[PDB]
């Protein structure tokens, strides 16, 4: 596709993005993927443009959180023709889990996954919409590695560079692949 | 399709669901829909039993609670071509909001939906991963019709009718499509 038409369709999913300013605090500016949601042309475009980036990668299963990341994860599940596996806080996953702890601004919280659902072998897709400071990602990769899954790559809708998601994900040897990204 | 190949399908389906013993509790046995997510071929065939059943329904919405719901949902959404609208636990929706109360066993908890993602006229559809008591399905109800929208059908994955979902629904003037049921 011409890089006019490409720069067109990527417009589209932008402007589909409503910014709100002053949320969750004062001086914050947040980035509402729901706008996006509601636009049947903008979601299935973004899925599209998520699942075609990866259709030679091999990938074997897409790694989800909850619960936005479950929005994108499992439409490029079922748009690749592979299992989808989610991350869920605590007590929430019914069979066997591990888990990691991870950092928020006040306290701990921790993300698990189900030990069968991965396996030495799978190439895991994570995906989820917003990458932000990327603790939930970086939990998440130690989770699929430590049941033998190879994952070398995780998807967003957005990101914001200045939170340092996207440095943080490359010191594991992540590479991240964003629709588009704002200041 | 003969009832025979639709039976086999709808078999590979239900095959797929996991029952686990004494979760949460003692003597309750739960049903996991996270092995049929696992399973692409389970996990696509009920995205396309789902949205086939509603193709001629002039559905203009669908509406999915947090989390598991978003799961059915989305892809419901993406495979009518109309958009998603999320019901969500309170603080989540960054614009403006209405919510209605729900009773849980020890206590109540609400759910809010983005005011302007609804208006008059919308026909929606309601999907969740399962029905069981029904109490956030009639919260959610309430939701769309205050907003205008009209709402008719709800659609499961999984049914536990004994635990009166379905009876309470349909009270409500909901009729209820599910792929699966167990006593
Ligand atoms: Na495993
Ligand atoms: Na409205």
């Amino acid at each position: 596709v011409s890089a006019s038409k490409t720069a067109q369709q990527l417009k589209y999913i932008k402007d589909s993005i409503k910014t709100i300013p002053d949320y969750p605090k004062a001086g914050i500016l947040f980035r509402d993927v729901t706008s996006l949601l509601e636009n049947p042309k903008a979601y299935s475009a973004s899925i599209e443009l998520l699942s075609e980036h990866y259709s030679e990668s091999g990938v074997t299963k897409v790694v989800g959180t909850e619960a936005r990341g479950f929005l994108f994860g499992a439409p490029v599940a079922l748009a690749l023709g592979v299992g989808f596996v989610p991350v869920r806080k605590p007590g929430k996953l019914p069979r066997e889990t591990i888990s990691e702890s991870y950092e928020l601004e006040y306290g701990t919280d921790t993300l698990e996954i189900h030990t069968d659902s991965i396996q030495p072998g799978d190439k895991v897709l994570v995906v989820d919409d917003l990458l932000a400071t990327g603790g939930t990602i970086e939990a998440t990769v130690k989770l699929i590695r430590r049941l033998g899954g190879e994952v070398v790559h995780a998807a967003f809708i957005i990101n914001l560079p200045e939170l340092g998601g996207e440095a943080r994900l490359t010191q594991q040897g992540i590479h991240c692949y964003s629709l588009v990204s704002f200041d």
